């Protein structure tokens, strides 16, 4: 295999042969790729239109190089709550964890929201494991678990344009949770991302707000690719069906204040959006083992996690956990 | 403008707005583009099939930055003989055309190697290329010497390896700006684009693509010719069998050392498929030359002039004189 071979195939608008995407990603992560080669690959794959097989190979290589969490430290039913791209997902994650569903998130700075809240984001595998056990939630700092991806990440920022690489974050949570609510801002790639989760037998709702959000929106309908039993089912979701009023898009350090307000019981469109996304994660969680009863239960659990103060308390306990390390 | 804007537009499979390709090329040519940005643009512009307007803007920026030849040193009827990539055929055809009395000014880069092997000094500044054109009847613009700020793009092209839109610009960024030529293109889809760019400049060009894939007029089969003249483009099918040329095989048409030997053989009068191809392509450039000011009569004359340039020894002498020039 070679870069001219692989780049040539892509520029010819052909799908890659089995293993080729993997070879490319492994070159990129073993420091064997020039920035120009990385950029050419990211762009060419994007314009060719990536397959789930291809994106799967990319994510597979990344996870093969990643620092794992220690053995038997991630519950079988842990979930992620995240988008391709953060205020809504951070809150939803806390609420989901507070409802009793273990959450392990994965991210990087532009993570900023959590720091502003007093959470310690840069922990190693053993301490993330302890956080997950003792608090019910953990955060994997992406640079710390994916050191070899730094070359790729640098090129991402240099070219600016979105590419297939924008999918890899949610697909390479180093804790490897089997479930989640996953936002995707790119309607065409959402389906591909869903296929990758399907191949892994994950239980995920891949969500794309029809207003463009990488979260379940309250301003209008959302497209959901429901992934369960290795298959993908495409659905349109209307929050009005669960009694939610339509919000305006503009209503959705600043984030930290917003987090404190919602967890404190503030009513409004932000809370509604948090509750909706938290419920989505809980439905995805239920999928590891009916759509309407599942959503109704998810919504009850999410609302109760806030209203009882459990979500607010969990964040406080999370903050305290880090200050005691 | 900005890279996110232009690259986003290209990845969305949209043609660029007026000026955007120019802006991009200019960033690249002023050392203001990161290698990753250069590469992303090269690939995106390639996979979003480039338009004549866009390719014209790229070449235009390149020429706006290039060292020109001194005023009035390039004859109004000078021609180019070149392919996008057959360096053996175009090199020989170029010498033959010059020997027939049509000024030739070429533009090229090392992978030029064949000419050096023949003892020609290829790396000359504008003033000496001009002198070469006047005194010998042929000149060569060595690309790094005229396009110095292209070096960042050059490095990126080596790194990614695959052909891109940048592979199309060579015939369109000749710093001597000849107004006529025989221009080969290996990709038929882009040949029509190249013809469009030449038409915009009102060049008299034959853009040629062998139906066997050669970036020359072939003798193995027919060729497609985009005939550019009067700012308008006519697309034609061309069969050299109509001029009595025997069919050759693709294998009959090497490194710079071998190419030089082949050059010496042809200019020395060796008959065969290689000579035929040279004569045919030399004739084509002569036909393009005539178009600056009737199709079959033009070809018949072009073929007579090319054959005679070889057979009298004029072509062989011109090369000897070209080599002599560099040493004096
Ligand atoms: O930004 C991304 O696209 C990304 C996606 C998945 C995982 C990580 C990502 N980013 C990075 C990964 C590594 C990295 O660089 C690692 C530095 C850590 C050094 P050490 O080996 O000592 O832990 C930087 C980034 C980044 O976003 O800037
Ligand atoms: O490669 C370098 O980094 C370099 C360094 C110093 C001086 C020249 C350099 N390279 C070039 C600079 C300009 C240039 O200009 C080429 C323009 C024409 C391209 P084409 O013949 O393919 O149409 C080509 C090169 C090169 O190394 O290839």
């Amino acid at each position: 295999p070679s870069w001219p071979q692989i780049l040539g195939r892509l520029t010819d608008n052909r799908d890659l042969a089995r293993g080729q995407a993997a070879w490319a990603m492994d070159q990129i992560m073993t420091g064997n790729a020039r920035p120009a080669q990385i950029a050419a690959f990211a762009v060419a794959m994007t314009m060719k239109a990536p397959t789930a097989d291809e994106v799967g190979e990319l994510a597979g290589v990344m996870l093969s190089h990643a620092h794992p969490l220690p053995a038997d430290t991630v519950p079988d039913d842990a979930v992620d709550v995240v988008g391709t791209g953060v205020n809504l997902s951070t809150m939803a994650a806390i609420v989901v964890a507070a409802a009793g569903v273990p959450v392990v998130k994965h991210g990087n700075r532009a993570a900023d929201t959590l720091e502003a809240l007093g959470v310690r984001i840069d922990l190693g595998p053993d301490l993330v494991a302890r956080s997950l056990a003792e608090v019910g939630i953990g955060f994997c700092f992406a640079p710390r678990f994916h050191p070899s991806y730094r070359h790729a990440a640098a090129v991402r920022r240099e070219i600016g344009v979105p590419t297939v690489f924008n999918l890899l974050g949610p697909l390479t949570n180093p804790a490897r949770p089997r479930a989640g609510l996953i936002g995707c801002a790119f309607a065409d790639l959402a389906e591909v991302m869903a296929g990758v989760f399907a191949a892994r037998r994950s239980s995920v709702l891949v969500v794309h707000g029809d207003d463009g959000l990488d979260e379940l929106t309250t301003t209008t309908t959302s497209t959901i690719w429901r992934v369960a039993a290795g298959s993908v089912d495409k659905l349109t979701f209307d929050p009005a069906g669960f009694g939610f009023a339509r919000a305006q898009l503009d209503q959705l350090q600043a984030n930290a204040a917003a987090v404190r307000a919602v967890l404190g019981g503030a009513r409004g469109p932000v809370r509604d959006a948090v509750v909706l996304n938290a419920a989505g994660a809980i439905v995805a969680h239920a999928g590891l083992s009916e759509w309407l009863p599942a959503w109704e239960e998810g919504l009850r659990r999410a609302s109760a996690a806030i209203d009882t103060g459990a979500a607010e308390q969990l964040l406080a306990r999370w903050v305290r956990f880090g200050r005691q390390i």
